């Protein structure tokens, strides 16, 4: 759906994300409860964690984000081709964490912005662009995902 250069500009950062995926995992969660805290309701161990530190220091939430990225890279290196690891993550996020799409569309923010706050000579205006479309298609086919299953993702 993106062009070649578009997935290798994504994939390019990505390998940049995994010269410290746990890092980039922290971050990019506490970016999300920092500009969106209504999405840390989701996370019930993660409720009595009250400062940034406490989250930076929390095995569980490191872990989490580990699992969260791992899960985004495998279905970025399909470059569109990913409609079977897609479908066991949306029959988790929607029978499951019922996360909304707006919540998808809110991590998609964090992970721009962590990942031009680390690495903004690799992620200019074209790589941001391929990137967002990247999550966009994502965030499209696993919606599409979720009205097969019969929630609709608000
Ligand atoms: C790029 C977007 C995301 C990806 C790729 C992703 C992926 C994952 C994966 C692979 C798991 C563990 C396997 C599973 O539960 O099926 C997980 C767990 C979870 N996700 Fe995410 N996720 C994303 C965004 C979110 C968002 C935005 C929220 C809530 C605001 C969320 C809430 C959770 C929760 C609560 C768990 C359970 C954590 C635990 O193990 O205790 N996820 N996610």
């Amino acid at each position: 759906v993106l062009s070649e250069g578009e997935w290798q500009l994504v994939l390019h950062v990505w390998a940049k994300v995994e010269a410290d995926v746990a890092g980039h995992g922290q971050d990019i969660l506490i970016r999300l409860f920092k500009s969106h805290p209504e999405t840390l309701e989701k996370f019930d161990r993660f409720k009595h964690l009250k400062t940034e530190a406490e989250m930076k220091a929390s095995e569980d939430l490191k872990k989490v984000g580990v699992t969260a990225l791992t899960a985004l890279g495998a279905i970025l290196k399909k470059k569109g081709h990913h409609e079977a690891e897609l479908k066991p993550l949306a029959q988790s996020x929607a029978t499951k964490h019922k996360i909304p799409i707006k919540y998808l569309e809110f991590i998609s923010e964090a992970i721009i912005h962590v990942l031009h706050s680390r690495h903004p000579g690799d992620f200019g205006a074209d790589a941001q662009g391929a990137m967002n479309k990247a999550l966009e298609l994502f965030r499209k086919d696993i919606a599409a995902k979720y009205k097969e299953l019969g929630y609709q993702g608000a």
